[PDB]
Formats: structure tokens, C-alpha cells, sequence
């Protein structure tokens, strides 16, 4: 589909036709709770969908584990694996085998169902871990940890397949079709015949690039992005109609192949990161096609000049977008900007598992795109796509969510200095935006004086002497980064065939040359780097100085701002004016606060700056993506932070961010206030995303400060199921 999102999101959460499970993709178990249906839009596709329930206590019942549910998906995605590589082998006896790990399924499915009681069998994630009834669920799941440790041994014995094998293919048949995931529910404070909803889209497509170094048509380092979804949060209003309050991208995870590092020579490390830029191209893709979703027939049409509009568009609706989408793109220069608000750590000395490479190679890869063009692919309708350049801009940042995030003087567990140079720079970039889109809508506001005297504030310290020697040099890269890019593909195309296959001579000259530029890109990198730090410094005692103030006055722009803004008289237009720009000055200047004051890694700030810098690119208007080593833990909650964030604010009287939903410190009570009541909602869509990915529930993420969030880490556990061998 190449169909509107707004248009698709309210399809989707529509009367759907149901599924019987025979015909799923695959198991995600909790029949009756997660339901399978078709898409209504795309053939072959499916949707999975959740209803929060709640018992007398209005504590949920839903998105909550089992790990009898838990084992029946284990068992049934590890044998659904099983059965595809049996299928597919050299090997005989295809039969005799397949019939054998069904039998084993069945009967290791009885023997849980025989030994596990069903009401030691559940969790409850919104109490403490430690209660009689959850050490209970811990010894169930130790339990059912060693059956599945029998079962899948002896799977791997009667399928004549590796462990690591099984693994790999239970990743590439969910890989080949990835449903649609959403969690509806009743947000605290909703309105009557109303309901909030959360969605995962599964997006990317392969750049045609990618499609012909794949022995395809337009073992080790594969190609392609994945865990790259578009997530989707909003309100259904009382007749089916949707509200959208938040859109930006899960993942991509990492847009290197990780696994390939291991013990490699300087060749295979240049390969890595041309995977990276290769991937990077892709995600350029998606993110136009993020922007075409984003306009409605009306807004294509608005863009296409007079003059070349037909007299009449096609009586077929999909046939006359598409031909919209095709003169639309025809005429009209694209330009794209990604905020990837990377949350790994970079610095990591143990278990780093390429944490350093992660955050250097993606932010050398968005930088070498960066100010230029791609050429890209845009699907138009369901047989036609058309090509073009399409314009790049990064803003990346990185900074740690672990145990690792910020160590003390000395501690050789990790170096937190590793980031500190592109976070300082993004600081600096994200700021200036945000001053640039200040002076562009002070316009609209006149009879709002106290707007003026926030942006005179804002407007920091006079540092424009700088800011102009930075774009001097950053226009000086283009040409060497152009030539890096290009030269960077050919060493990949070389490197890709066989050593069998290979002239060792080529392979060199593209190698130095890539060096070369590196080499050269490194040094203005630095000096640029330099200048950035020089600002930072003005910035930040400007900050200190002026801090009482900034906040006395974003409090008086609210006082005189709200009261309009719930004016029961005052045009939808008027009213997003004035919380976009009083947005933008509430999440810019709450990053200051955590950033220059150095605050952001205290335990109880936990994923605080990262979220207000999603946040800021999201009102800003960039694609926000987002994102740890497969995206699975870390990056599943900074999601559920900004997504929780934005329903929160745009539930309020005002739609304005007062910071309660990150503030509020959790207390696991059996009463608890509205914005733990929400968070309450928030984990189950990052269950339905495990195991999708997976096989089976997770997120496994080590919760750092517990009043950091409503629910206690029990998925973690069952997410270790992923990883038994």
C-alpha cells in the first residue's frame, strides 16, 4: 500500500476479519487476548490485535505473562523453524523427522500442562517481584526453562540442524512477513465513546542497490535493515475517525551486521561499514516514503503546479494517488531529516558486544549522507514506483541507558568520553533549529508578547561568528564525502565476490583511497568538532545565568497561552500555533537543564534527555528513529517513554507538556496515580514486538531506578527463552 497514513490507521482499526490459527504467521499463544485478523488492506497480511482487560481492581489482566503461553509459543515457533529447514535440506526422511518434533511438542506441551499450575503459572508485572506470588511464577519459569532446554536439544538432535541454525531461520521466516501489532485501550482521562491506541507497522523495503548485490533483479554480511517499524499512537474518536499524536520509526536496530565482527581482519571491518552506508540508503528510502504517507490526496495536489495537473484524475482512488505520488515527486525536490536518538554505550569495556562501532559507524554513515542527495525508489501504487534524488540531514545523538552509561573517575568499565564531542554538537544543532523555527513562527503571535520575550532568551548567546566558520567547513566535506560515499560502494562490490573470485589488485587502490578520504574527513571532522566545543562552553554558562528566568518566563507564556487555548471559540490553527511553539521551548529547554547541568544520568533521570530530544525532533517535524543492538530492550523503552509522553500531553486541557508523565515517580501501589496508570498500558505492545521478533514475550531491559517505570522486569525473564542453547 502506498495509501495515506491516516487513511490506513483508520482502516486498520475497523471491523477486521478474523483469522484460525492454522493459517498464522506465526504463535504469539493468549487465545482470546491476542487476536489475529487480515489485513484490510494489504492481501496476504496480518494484524494482531489486544484489548486491555482489568480485574475488580482495575489492575490489567491483559499484557501480563504466562509461562505456560510463554512455552506453547516457544515450542511452536522453535518447530514451525524446524520444520522449514527439514523442508529445505539435502537430507531424507523429511517425514520421519517432522513427525518426530511434533510428537516431542505434544508431548512436552502435556508434561508443563501437568506440572505447572495455572495460577502459579502467571506474573503480575505492577507489583513487586518479590511477592509470594511472583517468586512463585519465578519457580514455574525456572522449571519450564529446564524443559525447554530438553525440548530444543532434542529437536536440534532429531532434525540433524544446529542450534545456531534453528535460530537463524526462526528469524528469516518472521522476517519474510511481519504483522501489523496494536494495543488498544482507554487512556486515564479519555472521553466517552472514545479510546487510545498504539500500533507497530512493520516498514523497509530493499533499495534497489541492495536487490542487485543479492544475486536478485531490480552466508556471512547480509543486506537489509530489520526491526524497522513505524510506530503510531493516537485517539479513536466516537465515529471511527482517528486523531494521530504520534508518528516516528522503532529501529532500525542496528544498521550494521553486528554479528560478522568478531575477530575480523582491517578488509572485513571496511566491508562493515559499507553495510552500514548501504543500509543508511535505505533508510533514507523509508523515511521518503514516511513523507509521501504523511500527505493527503489534497497536499499532493497542492503541489503540483497548474500546469501540469491533469483535467481528470482516474475514476480508481489507488490510481489516482498513485499518479498524484508520481507528479508530485516529478516536480518537487525532496528533502529528509533523521533525529536517531541512539541509546547503547558506546564506551563499554565488557560485554561491549560492538556498542563503540554501533555509535561510530551510523553516525559516520548519517554524516557522509548528510547536506547531499540519495537516489532512492518511491512505491507510487501496488505495481509502480518511480526514482529520485532525495535531499539528507542528520542529527544524531548517543547517550546511555545500562549500568555503563556514566561511570565514575578512573573506572576502566567503560569511557564515558567516547560520545561527548557529536552530543555536544547535536546539542548545538538541535538548539539552533529550534532558534530558526522560533524566528519563523514569532510571526503569528503578536498579541502574545510574553512568546517574544521567551525567543529573546532563547536566542542564547551571540555565538553566530562560529556558527558561520562551522557551515564554512561543512560545505568544504561535501565534495570529500561525495567522493567517500561513491568510492566506499565500489570497495563493497569487490570485496562481496569470492576470494575465489577477486583481483586482490583493485581491492587495494579502493581501500587506500577510502583511507584517504577518511583520513582527511577525520581532520575537519575535529577541527569542526573543536568549534562545536567552544559553543558549548558559551552555552552553557549562558544557560546557567539565565536559567531562573527562562523557566519564570516559559511559566508566564503558559499562563497567558492555556486560557486561550481551551477557549472554546479559538480555530484548530490558532491553538496548534501556540502548543508547537510553546512544545519546542518546553522540551529544549528541560534538555538544557539535564544536559548542562550534567544530570542526565542520575538514575532518576534515567531516559529523560534522550526522550526530550525525540520529542523535540518530533515537533521540529524529523522522523525520529531510535534504537540499541537489535532494538528489542533498550530502544523498546525510550519507545514507550516518548509514546507515553505524547499521549499524556495530548490528553491535557491544554495539549502543553508540564513533564509529569517522565517525573512522576512510580510507586507500584495497589492505587496509583493517572500517569502510572498509563505506563501500566505501555508494556504490552513491547511484548507483542518481542515476540514477533522473537518467538517469545520480552524485552529484557535492566530496569536501573524501579519508580523509572510502572512494571517490575518479569518479561526480562521470559525473554531469556530467546536465548537458551
Amino acid at each position: 500500500i502506498t495509501e495515506n497514513i491516516e487513511t490506513y490507521v483508520t482502516h486498520l482499526l475497523s471491523d477486521l476479519e478474523p483469522v484460525p490459527s492454522q493459517n498464522q504467521h506465526l504463535a504469539y499463544g493468549y487465545p482470546g487476548e491476542r487476536q489475529v485478523f487480515k489485513d484490510p488492506m494489504l492481501d496476504g497480511k496480518q494484524v494482531v490485535v489486544v484489548n486491555s482487560q482489568y480485574d475488580k481492581h482495575g489492575r490489567p489482566v491483559t499484557g501480563q505473562p504466562d509461562v505456560i503461553q510463554e512455552a506453547n509459543n516457544y515450542i511452536d515457533n522453535l518447530v514451525a523453524a524446524a520444520k522449514s529447514l527439514i523442508d529445505k535440506d539435502k537430507k531424507g526422511e523429511k517425514d520421519l523427522r517432522k513427525n518426530a518434533i511434533d510428537e516431542m511438542a505434544k508431548t512436552f506441551k502435556k508434561s508443563i500442562s501437568e506440572t505447572i499450575p495455572s495460577d502459579k503459572a502467571k506474573a503480575d508485572l505492577f507489583s513487586s517481584k518479590k511477592s509470594s506470588a511472583n517468586k512463585d511464577f519465578l519457580e514455574q519459569l525456572a522449571k519450564v526453562e529446564g524443559s525447554l532446554q530438553q525440548f530444543t536439544q532434542a529437536v536440534a538432535k532429531a532434525s540433524g540442524h544446529k542450534l545456531k541454525a534453528l535460530d537463524k531461520e526462526g528469524h528469516n521466516i518472521r522476517s519474510h512477513n511481519r504483522d501489523t501489532l496494536i494495543h488498544r485501550f482507554k487512556a486515564p482521562n479519555s472521553k466517552e465513546g472514545e479510546e487510545q491506541f498504539i500500533m507497530y507497522i512493520p516498514c523497509g523495503r530493499y533499495t534497489k542497490r541492495q536487490q542487485r548485490l543479492m544475486g536478485k533483479d531490480e552466508s556471512d554480511l547480509v543486506l537489509g535493515n530489520s526491526s524497522m517499524a513505524r510506530m503510531i499512537a493516537g485517539t479513536r474518536h466516537s465515529d471511527g475517525t482517528v486523531t494521530i499524536h504520534h508518528d516516528s520509526f522503532s529501529g532500525p536496530g542496528a544498521r550494521m551486521p553486528y554479528s560478522d565482527f568478531k575477530g575480523a581482519d582491517d578488509y572485513k571491518k571496511l566491508a562493515i561499514k559499507a553495510v552500514t552506508l548501504i543500509n543508511q540508503e535505505e533508510v533514507i528510502q523509508t523515511l521518503a516514503q514516511r513523507q509521501i504517507d504523511r500527505m493527503t490526496n489534497e497536499d499532493l495536489w497542492n503541489k503540483i503546479p497548474e500546469e501540469y495537473r491533469p483535467d481528470e484524475l482516474p475514476p480508481d482512488a489507488e490510481k489516482a494517488r498513485a499518479q498524484l505520488i508520481k507528479l508530485y515527486v516529478e516536480h518537487n525536490p525532496l528533502s529528509v531529516t533523521e533525529c536517531y536518538t541512539q541509546v547503547v554505550t558506546a564506551g563499554q569495556r565488557v560485554a561491549a558486544e560492538n556498542q563503540k562501532e554501533q555509535f561510530e559507524y551510523v553516525r559516520q554513515m548519517m554524516d557522509a549522507f548528510d547536506g547531499s542527495k540519495a537516489k532512492i525508489t518511491i512505491q507510487t501504487g501496488s505495481n509502480t514506483e518511480v526514482e529520485t534524488a532525495v535531499g539528507y540531514q542528520a542529527r544524531m545523538s548517543s547517550w546511555g541507558v545500562n549500568w555503563f552509561r556514566q561511570v565514575g573517575a578512573l573506572n576502566p568499565l567503560s569511557d564515558n568520553s567516547v560520545t561527548k564531542n557529536q552530543n555536544a554538537r547535536f546539542v548545538n544543532q538541535m538548539t539552533d533549529d529550534v532558534i530558526r523555527n522560533l524566528d519563523k513562527v514569532a510571526q503569528n503571535l503578536g498579541d502574545y508578547d510574553k512568546a517574544g520575550a521567551l525567543h529573546t532568551l532563547l536566542k542564547g548567546p551571540d555565538v553566530s561568528d562560529l556558527n558561520q566558520q562551522i557551515t564554512e567547513k561543512e560545505n568544504a566535506l561535501k565534495e570529500v564525502k561525495g567522493a567517500y560515499r561513491e568510492a566506499l560502494f565500489s570497495y563493497f562490490e569487490e570485496y562481496q565476490k569470492g576470494e575465489g573470485k577477486w583481483d586482490q589488485a583493485k581491492l587495494d587502490q579502493l581501500k587506500n583511497q577510502v583511507d584517504g578520504y577518511e583520513k582527511s574527513i577525520k581532520k575537519q571532522e575535529s577541527a569542526i568538532y573543536e568549534l562545536h566545543n567552544q559553543i558549548d562552553a558559551l552555552r552553557k554558562a549562558y544557560y546557567t545565568e539565565h536559567k531562573g528566568q527562562i523557566n519564570k518566563a516559559l511559566q508566564e507564556l503558559k499562563e497567558q497561552i492555556s486560557p486561550v487555548i481551551q477557549n472554546k471559540e479559538t480555530d484548530p490553527e490558532t491553538k496548534s500555533r501556540l502548543q508547537h511553539f510553546y512544545n519546542s521551548c518546553a522540551y529544549l529547554t528541560q534538555a538544557q537543564e539535564l544536559y548542562y547541568e550534567n544530570t542526565w544520568h542520575h538514575g532518576k533521570n534515567n531516559f529523560k534527555l534522550q526522550t526530550l530530544m525525540a520529542s523535540l525532533s518530533c515537533e521540529l517535524d524529523y522522523a525520529n528513529t531510535k534504537g540499541s543492538k537489535s532494538n528489542n530492550d533498550r530502544g523498546q523503552r525510550l519507545a514507550q517513554k516518548i509514546v507515553g509522553n505524547a499521549l499524556w500531553t495530548a490528553m491535557s486541557e491544554d495539549g502543553l507538556y508540564t513533564g509529569e508523565f517522565l517525573d512522576h515517580r512510580r510507586t507500584h501501589g495497589k492505587e496509583v496515580s493517572n500517569v502510572e496508570q498509563l505506563d501500566r498500558e505501555l508494556t504490552t505492545i513491547q511484548a507483542l514486538h518481542h515476540t514477533a521478533n522473537t518467538g517469545v514475550s520480552g524485552g529484557k531491559f535492566e530496569i536501573q531506578d524501579k519508580a523509572n517505570f510502572a512494571d517490575n522486569g518479569l518479561f526480562g525473564k521470559v525473554a531469556n527463552f530467546a536465548k537458551i542453547k
